[PDB]
């Protein structure tokens, strides 16, 4: 049951005046695409605080990637769901390497020890298995957000993202035609998507939803990866290829714009991005991914 909102004074939405004319703000299946200017965060914060929403955030920090936790967590404290209840779940092979980060009230951090796989592909792919923990999350949080660790928050990331199931536009592909997307193109893979299909190219580094929908998605991607492995095939972009196939066949109920996953070193600051909210931390793939 949802109680009434209180009285609020804010600018009237004007029907004959779009919030944004330069971008698509709704998908053809009627899911909002979340850009700055499309939401009044005061209304959304009221709606979500009246439900006492708890948001879980999963992040894997395996092997050398424990070096990224301190900045990840400290900037998450400044920008991620401030005001709301947050439960961080840090999955790591080195619990003693997790930094002691000071948290705001109503926020908590659990360390979950897991095994480390040797190949960075397997570390990244096996997040889906590891996330799909199911009983714990159902009891502790309302939504789950699943992100890469090699990142920092630079601006607000809040309840405007929450919905039963979301993906995020990949920042290198948001202006690309579908034939250029780097979907898995071999029909022998469970992740396969033909050249005339596909809505968007979603990035593996930021997806989420209600616990039930996120467990559905990670269970389906893990089972699809297992099928591929048994068939001796590994999709071209690993978990990201599987996430893409899942979100093609199960349309997300919101899509985040590239505000929410950006790489300023590689892509700069285009005018279409009014805010850069969650951004890549520069790293040397070869070095950090190997002993
Ligand atoms: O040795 C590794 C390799 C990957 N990851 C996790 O897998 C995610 C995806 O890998 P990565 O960020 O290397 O992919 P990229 O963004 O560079 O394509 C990382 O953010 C970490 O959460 C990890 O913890 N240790
Ligand atoms: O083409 C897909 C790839 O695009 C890259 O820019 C990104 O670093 C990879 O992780 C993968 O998403
Ligand atoms: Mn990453």
């Amino acid at each position: 049951f949802m109680v009434s909102l209180p009285r609020m004074v804010y600018p009237q939405p004007k029907v004959l005046t779009p919030c944004r004319k330069d971008v698509l703000v709704v998908t053809p299946w009627l899911a909002p695409i979340v850009w700055e200017g499309t939401f009044n965060i005061d209304i959304l914060n009221e709606q979500f605080r009246l439900q006492n929403t708890t948001i879980g955030l999963t992040v894997f920090a395996i092997k050398k990637y424990v070096a990224f936790l301190k900045l990840f967590l400290e900037t998450a404290e400044k920008h991620f769901m401030v005001g709301h209840r947050v439960h961080y779940y840090v999955f790591t092979d080195q619990p003693a390497a997790v930094p002691r980060v000071t948290l705001g009230t109503g926020r908590q951090l659990s360390v979950l020890e897991v095994r480390a796989y040797k190949r960075w592909q397997d570390v990244s792919m096996r997040r889906m298995e590891m996330i799909s923990c199911e009983r714990r999350f159902l009891s502790e949080v309302d939504y789950l957000v699943c992100v890469d660790v090699d990142m920092e928050f630079r601006d607000h990331v809040g309840v405007e993202i929450l919905t039963p199931l979301f993906g995020t536009l990949h920042p290198s592909f948001y202006g690309s035609s579908r034939e250029a997307f780097t979907y898995e193109r071999r029909p022998q893979s469970q992740a396969y998507i033909p050249k005339d299909e596909g809505d968007f190219y979603y990035m593996g580094a930021f997806f989420g939803g209600s616990v039930q929908e996120v467990q559905r998605l990670t269970r389906a991607c893990h089972q699809a990866m297992m099928v591929d492995q048994a068939n001796g095939i590994e999709a071209v972009w690993h978990d990201e290829s599987h996430l893409n196939k899942y979100l093609l066949r199960h349309k997300p109920t919101k899509v985040l714009s590239p505000e929410y996953l950006w790489d300023q070193q590689l892509l700069g600051w285009p005018a279409v991005l009014r805010k850069l909210r969650f951004t890549a931390v520069p790293k040397n793939h070869q070095a950090v991914r190997n002993p």
